[PDB]
């Protein structure tokens, strides 16, 4: 739609996404539903235990924007 | 990204961002690069000279972390 960063913030043992295609580097990360409402099929993702931090879909510094999910674009 | 308060230190005549909407009180205030990597938007904040201190970002007990930056959650 017409018209944002995620942010959304993990605990220490909250799960989110790595994907090795969208990385900007090894440590970025997106959460869960923004996984699912993005495109990364053929792509070298992980569910992974995060060690808390925050999602980066949205974030052109942190993910590519081909990674977007529908809502951060 | 995953895995910090930002605790940058202000001299007497350094500006900062007064946010009333984030700040848990009103002597709380964050550094410009935590408000610009931040959303604000339709919150009632204002260019101050700190008069000196340390940024709040990161900080539960001085910040609401919804008003955290990319880099301090
Ligand atoms: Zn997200
Ligand atoms: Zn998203
Ligand atoms: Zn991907
Ligand atoms: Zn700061
Ligand atoms: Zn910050
Ligand atoms: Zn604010």
């Amino acid at each position: 739609r017409r018209g944002g960063v995620c942010g959304s913030v993990w605990g220490q043992n909250d799960i989110a996404y790595r994907c090795r295609t969208c990385e900007n580097d090894p440590t970025c990360a997106i959460c869960v539903p923004c996984f699912q409402n993005g495109d990364h099929n053929s792509h070298d993702y992980s569910i992974i235990y995060t060690g808390g931090g925050c999602c980066d879909c949205g974030d052109e510094t942190a993910w590519k924007p081909d990674g977007f999910c529908s809502n951060h674009k």
